[PDB]
């Protein structure tokens, strides 16, 4: 129920909710790997945030590329223990933030699967972020959701999927409200961190 | 989480379920702007309230008459922090209350959207009454509401649009029994108060 | 909040829940007219249950021998305060149960009307029972629900019809398990007993 | 129990107990109308006490002057809910303190007629000023009283005639040792707010 010694590969690391889970994480005792494609800041960014922290050049929609950033991962810190999906928040179904997630999850389950599997028997944990449709002024059902639907429809089928192998699957989606009170990072990572360190969360879509 | 020193323009504020919430309001700290027909009374009804409250003449459901009611308010306490709609309170779909209502909502958010966030972030507040749909006999679904629905089903999207100027919005539906007891004014007005206290509540309907 | 005083009438009162509801209010201080068939031995019944009691010959499904009913009560007890339908508990439809519960209802309100309020502005009482439609081992939706559905779904829209006159309507259903254990009338009555006294409940029906 | 929000006309406000009750109830949260003649210097302490106070020059021997006080006064602040009689504190036994007094209560029952009841049913509150009768060095019942009379006499009388409107009716009068100890205006207005404060004193006499 803590996240010291732990390995964390972040997509879109290098800035937003990535930069800002990576920061927390470090700072909490964990070790992250900033997943992003080059040029993107991440190279900076790892090495401000220390020892604890390498940065991972890599396009999420390209497996290639995300298996050159496990083993990287793995080369620098031994293994991944969790996955948080934060990069991207053809167009807008199968977006950047669904396909990167995707192919980062169907990689990961098996690096995942080599890890021995703690007190109650978990191996890792994936951490999605659901990708937000902007509110149209749509009134009816379709107003009571702020994202698209596929990466949080995914979820508890996800969760089921890799059980067997102990990996929790949680996906955290927007709220109804902005919140933007204007026109929170610190949330999402704090929810991030909440994620990991309980161990009967698993299968839930939790709104920030 | 007080009322004392808002600004509030109440719709058909000179009488019934508006003038009881203008006296509550203005009892408990607040200036009040009547917003009513000329003639309905409202001029006397803002004289006896005090110099916190003044008569705003104009029809709701003209918006020329609204941005002249709005200016008044402005003029004579500064700004708009809160708007209670409870005026008319076609014929029975586009009624006096679900076009004032959003011919007044239209008009005040952009006014409300000049004001400075307070520590929340919140704008302002506006509040809605649904109208009622006089019960028929009928049995099924349909003898589970008492509203007509146009102002209800409109109360979250409309709460949802306004989010990032801060302005919440709720609405105030009847119970299902008139609770005429034969054949309460106080008891609206201090929810109106609870509701503008609380900075929680948003895009949602409470019945009375 | 106390049934001392109450007068009450009881369809089906010569045996069954109905005697039984009799006994019961009798016996905490209220006034009891059993409404039941000549012969039924409801006479008998009424005289040993005491003055407090009294029978009234009547076929519920008969409007103008309800109306020779209330006003026996009305001569005997001077008004009426609650109704509680426990009788017959074309054939299976429009039952006696079905149709005397209208007939009574219909009749009783007008009596009820007349009643000067109390504290929470109740006038009257009229508790129903559903009838049983026996389990016939069907699977699925049906076989949630033990009763035939006619005086159950209308009872919110009887209630919601009844509210300008301060009455409360009220329903009993029978639960999914006979509770025969084998191959209870004093419940029933305390469950009568406990929806006079609470205020608060309207327009609902209760599983015993 | 509260003077906030209340309107006070105060007679011979310009200065000594007048002025002393006005600088007492705005300070208190009321508002208060100076009536005194012009040039009394009323104009000037109206001014100095703040936007909560205004001065109605005016003669309170002239029912046409104090129209004109009591208009300003409802121009002004809405209504008037208090009357302070200290004017004048022919002759000796029609003194300025009794015909003001008694122009005075006239007309503002009329005015504080029109307000709407409070919880206890109050309009409003009237409190008179008892003239002070010299001590001659008289021996006997004489001697046990400082007042002249009129006022004193006429106060339960008025409280009687008022009532119907929900108008209290109070009196203050001297005590018999002019506690000069020399040769207090604070101990007079406080027990003005006392008085206004307390729904349960009517028609009685209170020597300070
Ligand atoms: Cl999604
Ligand atoms: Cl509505
Ligand atoms: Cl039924
Ligand atoms: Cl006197
Ligand atoms: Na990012
Ligand atoms: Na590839
Ligand atoms: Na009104
Ligand atoms: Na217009
Ligand atoms: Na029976
Ligand atoms: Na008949
Ligand atoms: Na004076
Ligand atoms: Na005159």
């Amino acid at each position: 129920r803590s996240v010291k010694g732990l390995v964390a590969v972040i997509t879109g690391g290098a800035s937003g909710l990535g930069l800002a889970t990576a920061e927390r994480l470090v700072g909490q005792g964990a070790s992250a790997v900033l997943l992003d494609l080059p040029n993107s800041g991440g190279e900076a960014q790892a090495k401000k945030l220390g020892n604890n922290c390498v940065f991972a050049p890599a396009d999420v929609t390209s497996e290639k590329d995300v298996q050159t950033a496990l083993a990287l991962a793995k080369g620098k810190f031994g293994r991944v223990d969790v996955a948080v999906n934060c990069a991207g928040i053809f167009q807008r179904v199968l977006d950047v933030n669904l396909m990167g997630t995707f192919n980062v999850i169907r990689l990961v389950a098996g690096e995942m699967g080599q890890n021995e599997p703690d007190q109650g028997g978990q191996r890792g944990v994936i951490i999605n972020t659901a990708s937000v449709a902007a509110f149209e002024g749509q009134v009816g059902q379709a107003a009571y959701s702020a994202s698209k639907g596929g990466i949080v429809g995914m979820t508890l089928p996800i969760a089921r999927d890799l059980a067997p192998i102990g990996i929790r699957v949680m996906t955290i989606a927007p709220g109804l409200f902005g919140t933007p009170l204007l026109t929170d990072p610190a949330e999402y990572a704090h929810l991030v961190q909440a994620i990991i360190e309980n161990p009967f969360l698993n299968g839930e879509v939790i709104r920030l």
